[PDB]
């Protein structure tokens, strides 16, 4: 199984400036919920991003993406292609625009939250991938943040 699972603006933004656009303690408690004790895979530019303090990502195999050789990711696997970072029965790739792009041909579940803020897509922004009518969802309620944010969740699945 390989599940993409990712934190996104309504309009599909994910990512900008090499940072998340908004900071909701509830969706990362989801991430942590449904990752742990999992194998993770995540773009290089994701690790990158990832507070010094939480790379690796505790409790989960750290699988890396990136095309360059000298790269380093302590405590974690860097891998070169796709193909070897799908190596585990159950993978969730966490990690990056361009990397659910890439590994979204080979998934069969999503978990999506929806963050409630307007920003509209802008070209470099990581962007969460779409979901053809080989998916099936399911959309969970509007709920608010303690910090105000109003969030939701999806769940996808596929054959
Ligand atoms: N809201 C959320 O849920 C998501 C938030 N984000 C945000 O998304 C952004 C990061 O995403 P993005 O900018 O798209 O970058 P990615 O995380 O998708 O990683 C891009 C890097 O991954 C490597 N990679 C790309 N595809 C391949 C391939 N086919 N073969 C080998 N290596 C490959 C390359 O590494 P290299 O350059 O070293 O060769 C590339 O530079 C950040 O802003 C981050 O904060 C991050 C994850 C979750
Ligand atoms: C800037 O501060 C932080 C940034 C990040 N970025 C990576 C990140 C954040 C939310 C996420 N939310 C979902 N639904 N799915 C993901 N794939 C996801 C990822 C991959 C992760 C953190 O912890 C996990 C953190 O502090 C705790």
């Amino acid at each position: 199984m390989v599940g993409l699972i990712w934190a996104q603006a309504t309009s599909g933004v994910i990512g900008r400036g090499g940072d998340i656009p908004w900071r909701l303690p509830e969706d990362q408690a989801h991430f942590r919920e449904i990752t742990m004790g999992h194998t993770i895979v995540m773009g290089r530019r994701t690790w990158d991003s990832l507070p010094a303090k939480v790379r690796p990502l505790p409790g989960r195999r750290n699988v890396v993406l990136s095309r360059q050789a000298d790269f380093m990711a302590s405590g974690a696997e860097v891998v070169g292609s796709l193909e070897e970072a799908l190596t585990s029965p159950e993978t969730w790739v966490i990690g990056g625009g361009q990397v659910y792009a890439l590994a979204l041909p080979y998934a069969t579940r999503c978990e999506v939250t929806e963050v409630d803020i307007g920003l509209p897509r802008e070209a470099g922004d990581a962007l969460a991938p779409v979901l053809d009518e080989t998916w099936r969802g399911e959309t969970g309620e509007w709920r608010f943040s303690r910090s105000g944010l109003r969030y939701r969740l999806y769940s996808y699945h596929r054959s």
